[PDB]
């Protein structure tokens, strides 16, 4: 019957053994000086509870019932400094401490490898409004897009967790974010040769950021109607402007000028380009009219049906669905 | 002296021993090949530096000091995709990325069983606004009340901690959150027989979500007015109309019409329904009137103390803490 | 050759063994009531895949090929409850659900030690707009300065984190938060002898917080013009009142009265104390008059170009960069 060697005390030993493994049915402990190991190794076959430690990967990895290999007790941010550089890639698990003081720059997200694969950056000296930060998914889309995403608030910190190649990265943990950008094109480049209040537009755009020598402007220092940015104050000459159209990504949770404030007199029609979403009020001549009082507004058709004929050289100006 | 056999070069081994436990007091190394276990227990009992394999759970835990068992340099989230059911059991530590493209959905927080419990949930998709997730806490309360939730924000996501039974699961990080409805009672359910640019409720309501076949209307596209909810555009016959109300929960950081816009005259005081916060102005037929200058208005009383005497047929419209 | 005693088929061993160590080239296994351990160790020293359990700071480490020791797959937050006291230390890793119901609350951050240490905290009673609390980073700075924060925002929760000492405590995730304040000055101190409908202050201030009876003050209730603080409504007689001036920290992503409405008539430039950021429109005698029709405005110089004369007795509104 008995199998092998019986040491009913058990047995000391002053130098290392070397132990083809054991099925332990007592307490391992340990002594002042006992260092303790995991075993390196990078497979997919594993048993629940076995351990490793991932020499590739740098990670303490248990292999879990549904899904083998995963770092212990989930996982958790692991911080670093990034050396601002015009371009970066970035390590899942990682945070990255951005420093954008010197001016804009790029973080590229990892090829993802598995649901819930993860990516922190932050603002760490609130920067973003004045050098904004693009994040690219690579070839992988972003909120269901491939294209590249920039974060123009500053103090802002951001989770990118991929949900899967479909919608691809989306933010799930997060602090200060506005609107993200998605830059469609350089609709306007120029070295300017004179002091500049406003510059035209080869097209009216829906809607613009502009850069002063690669700083992002803020949106009280200039203003686009139709097709004109005016500036206010004005840019120096030598200046190096850029005008770049993008679309809006919302995150957290508007005047229309009819004729350049002249009234083309006995109308009852007006026409606001855009499909406006609400018209609460018009103002005429310095008088507020309400709606449903003093006109009535039909959102598809984009029409404004006054109450009364206009007058010649008059002002209007209308409220489109403004802090309802 | 002498307890048991000295081995002082240590001892090889070539198949797997059957050990009962040993104090090391030297370094346990591994070679290629080698794997490594954690024994399985569910138990409360345990010392500082034990660790395990929790099968009923499928986490690798180890037994801190204080608080006993506990997962491996604390926790971290387990992202799964979500199959969209009408509704879905959640469990402690995971993640949900939800998808209701197809329409609403509930989630059902788990028992508390440790102060810090978490779950998380995100709008993968960006699908909340139009067709909200509802978050039960089950028997337990969530914000100090029992009361279900829905986040009609799309994009957002969201973690829920457990402080323990008397204010319950509260958000701990988030997303996109805006405001949080629990909807107390369907106040009016109709399939609507013609095109409808209107209907009138029971009831004068504080505040509605409506649905239309089981869709979430945007504020936008409606308004409610008194207890007369208007629709801009129509909605078709054969539609499920479904109007709620609800009460808002902030997590993130208002105009009144008088006499339908008829002035009764020679009065200086207006009295508004809701107790009021705040009143800047007052736009009498088109002409703005501001706060101590033109008018007092006192905010206990709702009462607005009009300087002079209203005409007859004059329009009266109030701002109410706007956008101060 | 054979260095040590070969045990072909391995042992069995029926109590505790005393083993100095070994290369391990199998599976170690375990079998019910088999506990397991790390050793006890707090040096920098290691190698990598080597673990412990540290003693000191009660967290099971691995020791990392970049970076040494670290908790075990990264980290996660341990949940507790925190006792109302007038100052609380917080430790690296924990998270404090704190209760602001009774009345305000001081947290003091930890010293930092490496990148990434953090601390979170949750109004877990939705008591910060009421009670706020005072965030500490004791000597190290918080958004590149030691001044204290208070966050004034009910249901916010936050995550500080370590950026190194140039720009110090950064939240790198939250939910709720709004402007945080940094008070520079408690600029007025009282207990009112009467009902107080307004307080002149010794100087003109930015913007204040307002505290009654160690409560504060929410900005619906009281306004601040000039140097005088309206109180609406008032305050009971015997009230503790502090009056304190801060400097916002935007996190999360304006009326200016001329003469007191008494126009001197006759003038074209209005000067506007603060330098202000766009003015798009201006409100006179309850008539609006938008920017580049009515009038011009130049921001560096905060003077409004009026295009006529104005009149004797007049009101005149500014509005400063309102919802653009």
């Amino acid at each position: 019957k008995p199998t092998q060697p019986l040491f009913p005390l058990g047995l000391e030993t002053s130098e290392s053994s070397n132990i083809k493994g054991f099925n332990n049915s007592g307490t391992i402990e340990h002594s002042p000086g006992a260092v303790m190991t995991f075993p390196e190794d990078t497979e997919v076959t594993g048993l629940p509870s076995s351990v490793r430690y991932n020499p590739d990967s740098d990670e303490f990895e248990g292999y879990y019932e549904n899904g083998g290999w995963l770092s212990l007790g989930g996982g958790g941010i692991r911080w670093e400094t990034l050396p601002h550089a015009p371009s970066s890639n970035l390590l899942e698990g990682r945070g990255y401490l951005i420093n954008n003081t010197t001016g804009t720059s790029t973080v590229v997200l990892p090829s993802p490898t598995r649901i819930g694969d993860s990516v922190t950056i932050c603002d760490a000296y609130g920067k973003f409004a004045t050098y904004p930060l693009t994040v690219s998914p690579s070839g992988n889309n972003l909120y269901g897009s491939t294209e590249d995403m920039a974060i123009t608030t500053d103090n802002v910190s951001a989770t990118f967790t991929w949900s899967g190649p479909e919608q691809g990265w989306v933010i799930t943990s997060g602090v200060g974010l506005g609107q993200g950008r998605v830059y469609s094109r350089e609709i306007f480049t120029q070295i300017l040769a004179s002091e500049t209040s406003a510059v035209t537009l080869n097209t009216p755009p829906t809607i613009v950021d502009v850069y002063a020598d690669g700083k992002r402007l803020a949106e009280s220092k200039y203003s686009l109607d139709g097709n004109v940015i005016t500036f206010s104050p004005s840019l120096p000459a030598s200046t190096e402007l850029q005008v770049i159209e993008y679309t809006p990504i919302q995150l957290g949770n508007i005047t229309w000028v009819y004729n350049g404030g002249s009234a083309i007199g006995g109308e009852t029609e007006i026409t606001l380009d855009i499909v406006v979403d609400d018209v609460p009020a018009i103002d005429i001549n310095g008088s507020r009219q309400y709606k449903n009082l003093g006109f009535t507004f039909d959102p598809l058709t984009s029409k404004i049906t006054l109450a009364q004929e206009l007058d010649a050289e008059d002002e209007v100006v209308v409220i489109i669905n403004g802090t309802p």
